[PDB]
């Protein structure tokens, strides 16, 4: 039952759940369904979810996501993968929409910045979300999380020596295996930002392009002002909420 | 969205829903939760929802689950495990009671026979359901798949010369792994009748008895009219109405 | 290099072969080629080579194989499967076809009686060789071994008792596979005949004749006299020439 | 009939042929025959047959072969195991050779660098063929491929979690298991040159020495000009044709 699956936090009057170690935010609306991701925090700080306030008064249905609760010592999240690299997160995920959410996947949206980004890609492209407005997502996951946290890419490369580089080269890949694998059928509505001075994203958003280029997926993109920072999230939050308001 | 999950199909005016390749009819009632789980079918028959005509009048909360649909050539599920031979659908299946039911922990009762009463124990075992009242369980399993289908038990052990003996004692051994790595300290109701002609299945409840002793989990066994047939099934329901109702 | 594979033996002027445990006769022809295969011989009797008489004023291509050298304790063939229960024996077959042979696919002949018959079935259907001709074939094979020799059974199920009932359902259906899997879109050239007081083959015959409806290919068969014996070949043989002369 | 195995390629004027997934070029000749078997090409290229251009004027026999032709999606080849990690691709390379050379297997002679020279390995110590005369092969097989396709080794592992390490093992071994099985007594003629400058391949060099020296063999080693490159080749082509001709 919903109430008991409660951990008692309590975000800006948002009761917070836990479900299969996947913490959410939920509040119930109508009309749209908004999905939102959370992003890496600073070190020693804790995960965040994100856009809470730009729905507060919106009275659409609204739920917000964390990453995984592991590694212990550095508890930041594993990009939405599970520690057997596998999809049983992201299927969690999926089952709490799917079954608390009032609105059908036409009308769900899923929101995200950086790691958030990508987590909204990786649900999307697994289970046919259509609507996908995202900021400055990676492209290659496993070089990105050496620059943010070496306790937690060790932690996903595992204990054994000889499998290490096989791990890091199949973290590296797995948002473009998605790509690779996913329906080019579904009529897909994906937008991506990336702030103009963002170039290290901007080189990641060629790589996403050329991926859905050989799929013959038609995607969007805006470049905002700022690089990899609160400027450019200022505009992307901006630009999420007039596509979604049209 | 729930409504979106709908197969078509009904069954005695319960309308079927699916997510995530799990199958399964729901009805909201009021002041328990009802769970239960399919058995095996004969061959070509197709899988059935178990003790609906039990509950009708019940207005109680009434979920009821399928098997998984693999393999496509005999279609009678691998006992709640996956293809991988992980915990992968009992998730989904955890999943759906979480955040559709109306009640407590400690109001829902799991129930099942033969490989049903399986597919309860190994949910209630993984996630903590304390409240499981099932007839005649196996103890190894892959020796009884074999003693119904060889398709399925082929499909589980998958094609490698090189794994056929590991994997089969790996899948006989399922159900026993989750009894020795299960939480000894929740307070478990574990009921389980057994017909007084089913030798077989006398044997393997000592089995699984043995393993119970181990963990200091106490459970409560009843002999019954009947062998490994509907006679026993007859006054197994006769006895879960009588616990549930008391 | 050919003629460095020879054993010693020599069948009627013909000097025998042996490529990979394969012992075979070759003699090369013109404008067609004869495929012939091994049937039970007698306990104790070597395994001999069928048909040679029939082509010997010909000048057709012509090979003729044996079944397998195991167990050494009455080698009288495994019905053309390995001791790996899988498909080796039959790839060194078609190999040794496609090398030797002078003429295409649908100038291909492939003959046999009882597990001769088998052993063309297998071949033709997993190597799409159209035209077989044969007589009086099993369709459940562990059934027939059981009732020639119990040496050769035990064999073939292998020492371990978890794996032997296993063994024996996946040696029974190891035709009725290859019909379930072979391709339907060759114009397939398959003639079945069976002596009409051979009350057990005209059985199996219609056990295989279902298994061909279902995959929607259509044979030809043909009641001779005779029962499972000499009389029923006599007339299989006199079927079989006027179909390869006409 | 070989004709009917054409490809439609043709190599510098030599036809290229199929069998059972087995790609391979052949001339008749005289007197001796060659096999050569390719190596790794670099991504996104095509695999090559090797050492052509060294026998078109010397009129001898000529066989060249390619390595498997999956996975699909990096179709380098699989070090000549089949996908099953078992002897089926060797098997039919042999028994190729076996019935269209027209010379004595004393008179025959393996070539190969780095893989190829693996794959000469393979089926000179599998099917007794004592000449073999090859460059800087290697002894850990599945640790050099995963220097050189993370997907062909993925695709060799298969996709069981609890079977990596294990089929790791099996893979990296698989060569060094042939030496431990190999007959000790048929008359080995084994060359293996090394680039001087090859530093890994030298230490291959040794491991695969150690095991051939306890089953008794000696083998003959040569240090030449080069790397694990084209400067090497061109000293172990020289090499080659060195021996090859007194
Ligand atoms: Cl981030
Ligand atoms: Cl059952
Ligand atoms: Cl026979
Ligand atoms: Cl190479």
């Amino acid at each position: 039952m919903l109430s008991n699956l409660k951990t008692g936090n309590n975000i800006l009057g948002l009761p917070e759940f836990e479900l299969n170690g996947c913490r959410f935010l939920y509040k119930k609306g109508i009309e749209k369904t908004i999905i939102t991701f959370s992003a890496f925090p600073p070190k020693d700080i804790a995960q965040k979810y994100n856009y809470i306030k730009d729905f507060l008064s919106s009275n659409y249905t609204f739920l917000a996501f964390l990453d995984t609760k592991y590694p212990e010592d550095d508890a930041r999240g594993t990009y939405y993968i599970t520690n057997e690299l596998d999809n049983g997160y992201l299927q969690t995920i999926h089952c709490i929409i799917q079954l608390l959410s009032n609105t059908n996947q036409e009308d769900t949206y899923l929101l995200g910045s950086s790691k958030g980004g990508v987590g909204a890609l990786l649900l999307g492209l697994t289970y046919n979300y259509p609507n996908i407005i995202i900021n400055a997502p990676q492209a290659k996951l496993a070089d990105y999380i050496k620059t943010r946290s070496k306790t937690i890419l060790s932690y996903m490369l595992g204990t054994s020596k000889r499998f290490q580089d096989i791990n890091y080269d199949y973290i590296n890949d797995f948002l473009l295996s998605k790509i690779k694998t996913c329906d080019s059928s579904l009529k897909w509505n994906i937008h991506i930002t990336c702030g103009k001075d963002d170039s290290y994203h901007l080189n990641e958003l060629e790589i996403l392009k050329n991926e859905f280029n050989i799929k013959a997926i038609t995607i969007k993109t805006k470049l905002i002002s700022g690089g990899h920072d609160n400027e450019a999230i200022a505009h992307y939050r901006e630009y999420f909420k007039t596509i979604i308001q049209n």
